[PDB]
């Protein structure tokens, strides 16, 4: 992962002192896309999603067989993520991954609730699912700083919504990642 | 991993059907649907490094090699820390495998260890036996070092084909290798690599 320090000179934010209105862009892109159904995400990200649901539903044998798969499967190829299929269509309407839904606007701050959600059955380490640093390096370092208080700069935005979200209280489609631009001002001043 | 043919495709060692050589090199028919000399060469480079010394191995052949000799020796906690220091140290960067070094100062001249390393000629040849002992005493899968694919694809390949009888091509030089080794009773410097060439002719027949 980047430093801050790294990460501003990689997307040339240094102006020391901060282009904020660069970095406002980078860190909304960081943010990636709109949640507006499970079947437009990722395919990493629409299984690993149904094996947060599964965990929210006590349903710990669907979601050890999705990491089951996904672990065998990458041995020789890509993780077979179209195995969460059932598991999608089963859970995706269950009230609690509905009240999870409801309060984010995000892919990236969706799936970071589902997984917090998911500690409440137990343990979900990233460890169960370490694929997906090769597969998805952004997905895999906002899944690693949920329980964090700081993000890696690579996933500051999403961080900064997905807090943000939790403060206004509900979903927000407009970005707010001043926290992140805020941060990174503060660690580039060395 | 790629089929038998791809394989055979990607390095280029499928012969013409139907072929009649005038010249076959020693060990090659007259008919061979493979390219023998060709054959050869890329399962020896598949071998790759002698064994001479775990202090030479790569950090990730080193780290997982002292995670099996610690479950030979029923170090269950030494094994089972390492592995999760591993997983844990990959999240923002390389595995840390200087957290195997003194599980390996303690059990590299242990009993156990000795014997398996006697029997074979080859980082990827002991090593692999060294999983292959490791399962002795208990379940060791390969999703708990699934680090290992990005890292080194062939040591991967070649721990997940502990316990199959067929190995995946990229790794077929070393599994027939370690099987030679294990069939002759010793060690061999020599390659003996020949049964992957001999699959490899097989399996192209068995197509076409």
């Amino acid at each position: 992962a980047l430093t801050p320090m790294e990460f501003a000179r990689k997307y040339n934010l240094l102006r020391a002192g901060i282009r904020r209105g660069d970095a406002k862009r980078v860190f909304t892109m960081q943010l990636g896309p709109y949640w507006d159904g499970f079947e437009r995400c990722s395919p990493q990200a629409y299984a690993l999603s149904a094996v947060f649901m599964a965990r929210m539903n006590r349903d710990r044998d669907a979601a050890n067989n999705i990491l089951k798969v996904l672990d065998k499967t990458f041995v020789d190829g890509k993780p077979d993520f179209s195995v969460a299929r059932p598991v999608m269509k089963k859970y995706q309407n269950s009230e609690l991954v509905q009240e999870v839904v409801a309060k984010h606007a995000y892919v990236l701050t969706v799936i970071a609730s589902l997984l917090e959600a998911a500690r409440e059955d137990g343990v979900v380490p990233s460890s169960e699912f370490l694929w997906l640093k090769p597969v998805d390096r952004r997905l895999w370092y906002m899944l690693n700083c949920v329980g964090r208080q700081t993000p890696y700069s690579e996933v500051a935005g999403p961080f900064a919504h997905w807090k943000a979200e939790k403060e206004m209280g509900r979903r927000s489609l407009v970005p707010m990642i001043d926290e992140a631009i805020r941060a990174l001002e503060i660690a580039v001043k060395e």
